């Protein structure tokens, strides 16, 4: 079980970006935080709650804290985890309405994004990566606004 | 002369919009029933705000309140954008007041400047804001507010007197 104390920059940081360039084989685990997974390139086997997914560029996964998942049989798998703590979000967006897997396992954890969706996600995530400093005034609020933009754009662009 | 949000905003639901002045023609003294941020991208002119004259050029930033009376008295290929907004229509629970001089009343200091970095980041966000605030696709209104919030925080971060 991965702990937010080990993955977030402080107790008040609500969102962070964990780059996996590449994602190597990773053991079955749960979390005490949630995460969005976006696959940028390569492929691999994502096993989510005992269900195997052959994942590839354009795949989007919504993961809840209590989901157990792993990565195996990877091939230059390039992804990003956008990790977040629901209880730390302050903005009044309807997070639960826009994020499958916000309060429990997603009904549908797996989605896809087209070129436009990936372009917008790339742009927002790049800015979000830059807002990680816990010393720059209100960087955490700026990061939450960008996470909000990412969440809306994913809802706008995603498909089954 | 008083400019009305009914004329400058697309709908009653729009909280923020972007009005391009490429360039800004001479414009008579006026008030509004909405607020605006003014960012100057290039050229130069004269901006008279509550009867105080400002020679303006690239890098100038003004926080304008609805009740402010202002004009552009002279202009020389003056290129700017107005980010117009209605405080009463903003739905996001941001501390808008803390980041925007001129939010509830005329600003104590309406005039700031931005350097190269701030201008580049402001231009990127405004370009996105212009798109979102002018379309009717899913979550456009939400995106416009989120982008306006990002802009306002970036300005707060980079502006100086
Ligand atoms: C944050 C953590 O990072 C790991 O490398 C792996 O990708 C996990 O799925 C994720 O929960
Ligand atoms: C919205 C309006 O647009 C005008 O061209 C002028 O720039 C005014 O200052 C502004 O209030
Ligand atoms: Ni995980
Ligand atoms: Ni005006």
């Amino acid at each position: 079980k991965l702990l937010k104390d080990d993955f977030f920059a402080s107790d008040q940081q609500a969102v962070a970006v964990a780059d996996r360039y590449p994602q190597d084989v990773f053991a079955e685990h749960t979390h005490d935080f949630c995460e969005l997974v976006i696959v940028w390139r390569g492929n691999g086997l994502h096993v989510l709650n005992d269900r195997p997914y052959r994942i590839t560029r354009g795949d989007l996964f919504y993961i809840h804290a209590d989901d157990k998942h792993s990565y195996a049989s990877v091939n230059d798998l390039v992804l990003q985890n956008i990790i977040y703590c629901p209880e730390r979000l302050k903005l009044n967006l309807d997070w639960q309405g826009a994020i499958p897997g916000f309060n429990a396992s997603a009904g549908q954890p797996h989605w896809r994004l087209g070129s436009m969706g990936m372009a917008q996600a790339r742009q927002v995530i790049g800015q979000l990566e830059h807002e990680s400093s816990q010393h720059v005034p209100f960087a955490n609020e700026m990061a939450e606004l960008l996470f909000g933009q990412l969440v809306m754009l994913l809802n706008r662009h995603r498909y089954t």
